[PDB]
């Protein structure tokens, strides 16, 4: 019932997808009646540090749209000292509601989404970036196809469920990001992330950091992907495997 303009292009308000302290994000319409997600962020409040961080966010997307499409499509923007307007690509669901909505998963699906990841983390790398955030909230479906929503550059649940243990000791290379894709993937695989179990944060976190907690991997028909979990899940930064070796890995290139 609402209407708002973003680069002298008129968009038809249908609903808000999400919210923030000081963003929403809204599902809009354009004048050809295609659909778009418009990202509205607020800077009344935002001090310098803020911006520079929405600025620089707002600056990697727009680069590496040309790289991958396994990155949400960022189309035109308006940006003043008041106000962001964001015009985006408009996904189905992130994988977070998508994993939690769902029993069981294929293993064609799984593998999939798994390459989409690793495409998507691969490219930012490439560009020196290490998101160190990453959870499966961070990643939308479209078109049956998995794409980064953000590069963990601007300021932002915290779940401490895929944070690797280097992020726990210095209270971070691409090797971090790894390991969060690992606990997405442990997650795909055997409905839970590994220290899902334990409740409490702090035991939680000293588990994570813990050599001798033995994370289980239990026996799958998927041997490449039993492999890839241990692989991803070494507490050793410099014994965890990289995003190249993963891309060359059995798992995503075998039949
Ligand atoms: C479900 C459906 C669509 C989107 C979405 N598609 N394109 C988006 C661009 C920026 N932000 C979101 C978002 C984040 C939380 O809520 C919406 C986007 C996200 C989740």
């Amino acid at each position: 019932f609402q209407s708002m303009s973003v680069k002298g292009r008129i968009y038809s308000i249908l609903k808000q997808i999400g919210s923030g302290g000081s963003s929403k994000v809204f599902q809009v319409l354009n004048e050809k009646k295609q659909i778009y997600a418009i990202k509205y962020v607020n800077l009344e409040e935002a001090d310098n540090q803020t911006l520079d961080s929405y600025r620089n966010e707002i600056a990697y997307l727009n680069k590496l749209q040309q790289h991958s499409d396994k990155i949400i499509r960022l189309y035109d923007y308006e940006i003043t000292d008041q106000y962001i307007y964001m015009v985006m690509e408009c996904g189905n669901i992130d994988l977070n509601s998508w994993l939690k909505k769902k029993k069981s998963i294929d293993p064609w699906e799984r593998k999939s989404y798994w390459k989409n990841m690793l495409e998507a983390v691969h490219t930012i790398h490439q560009h020196g970036i290490v998101h160190s955030d990453l959870k499966p909230a961070n990643f939308l479906i479209v078109d049956g196809m998995l794409k980064l929503i953000d590069f963990g550059i601007a300021n932002q649940v915290g779940t401490v469920n895929y944070m690797p243990p280097e992020a726990i000791k210095d209270m971070i290379s691409p090797k971090s990001d790894v390991w969060s894709l690992g606990c997405i993937l442990y997650y795909m695989t055997y409905g839970k992330t590994p220290f899902q179990q334990i409740i409490n944060q702090i035991s939680k976190l000293h588990a994570i950091i813990d050599p001798n907690h033995e994370i289980e991997f239990p026996d799958i028909p998927e041997k490449d992907l039993q492999d890839v979990l241990k692989c991803c899940l070494k507490r050793d930064p410099k014994q965890r495997i990289s995003i190249p070796e993963l891309l060359a890995h059995p798992y995503v290139q075998i039949q």
